[PDB]
């Protein structure tokens, strides 16, 4: 909408107080004008007709409850854009600064959050395996490296190029929880997930099998379910992600860590130059290898590290 930007004042779904860009005409409405060509946050009002409105408040005030998943999508949203701006002058999903979407409140007990081709879509949580997942920055930053894959390697959602597909987005999420640096970690999901069980996450990228998930090539999954175990499978890229930038001794081979920043430069560098629709996990780890030789040399420890990350989940 045209108007003039605001910054209005809420709290989030953990209870923490937050500003938040909004824009002014009538109402204050969740529009960001400071990033790109827009941030916005609609209010799908429990039905699953999408967008929804965008989101209209009386006094700039985000402090009620319904307020709250709206809060954190809507901010969460502009942290994961300045990280990639900052980080890997990347300008939105799109390269071009493609006005990003939100919407919450979808569903009822929806225990999920997706990219629908166009926009991000949160659901509420049933309130026992999740709360409104926006809550979660991880979560957040994982939605929406799904639309930069879309608009990047393309990465089919199936199989092994589908686990690839998830890996990225936990990756991506977990870079940009540290980049913020409020309680970060290489867990995913662990501030919306299960609020009567402390202590756990969704999914682990330390330790996958944590969750019953594969750290090792030899335990793929390779039956139908989850879209040929694209949850699942991603545990073993998530593996290797982790162990470049951490270090470890995996099934008795020995990662040399390079840290968080290296591994995302790697990284995006693979997903933006190397990728396609169809790569499989020995296809990535070429194109890591390769992104590491392009921005490290190939004799460099980034390059052997990457290549001992992939040997330690067998992957060749
Ligand atoms: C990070 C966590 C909390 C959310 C994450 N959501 P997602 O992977 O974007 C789904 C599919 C489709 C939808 C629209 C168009 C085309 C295709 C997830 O891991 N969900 C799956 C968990 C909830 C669990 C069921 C494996
Ligand atoms: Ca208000
Ligand atoms: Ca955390
Ligand atoms: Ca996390
Ligand atoms: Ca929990
Ligand atoms: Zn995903």
């Amino acid at each position: 909408i045209t108007g003039t930007s605001t910054v209005g004042v809420g709290r989030g779904v953990l209870g923490d107080q937050k500003n938040i860009n909004t824009t002014y005409s009538t109402y204050y409405y969740l529009q960001d004008n400071t990033r790109g060509n827009g941030i916005f946050t609609y209010d799908a009002k429990y039905r699953t007709t999408l967008p929804g409105s965008l989101w209209a408040d009386a006094d700039n005030q985000f402090f009620a409850s319904y307020d709250a998943p709206a809060v954190d999508a809507h901010y969460y949203a502009g942290v994961t854009y300045d990280y990639y701006k900052n980080v890997h002058n990347r300008l939105s999903y799109d390269g071009n600064n493609a006005a990003i979407r939100s919407s919450v409140h979808y569903s009822q007990g929806y225990n999920n959050a997706f990219w629908n081709g166009s926009q991000m879509v949160y659901g509420d949580g049933d309130g026992q395996t999740f709360i409104p997942l926006s809550g979660g920055i991880d979560v957040v930053a994982h939605e929406l490296t799904h639309a930069v894959t879309d608009y990047t390697a393309g990465l089919i959602y199936q199989n092994e190029s589908g686990a690839i597909n998830e890996a990225i987005s936990d990756i991506f999420g977990t870079l940009v929880e540290f980049y913020a640096n409020k309680n970060p970690d290489w867990e995913i999901g662990e501030d919306v997930y299960t609020p009567g069980i402390s202590g756990d996450s969704l999914r682990s990228m330390s330790d996958p099998a944590k969750y019953g998930d594969p750290d090792h090539y030899s335990k793929r999954y390779t039956g139908t379910q989850d879209n040929g175990g694209v949850h699942i499978n991603s545990g073993i890229i998530n593996k290797a992600a982790y162990l470049i930038s951490q270090g470890g001794t995996h099934y008795g081979v020995s990662v040399v860590g390079i840290g968080r920043d290296k591994l995302g430069k790697i990284f995006y560098r693979a997903l933006t130059q190397y990728l396609t629709p169809t790569s499989n996990f020995s296809q990535l780890r070429a194109a890591a290898v390769q992104s590491a030789t392009d921005l490290y040399g190939s004799t460099s420890q980034e390059v052997a590290s990457v290549k001992q990350a992939f040997d330690a989940v067998g992957v060749k």
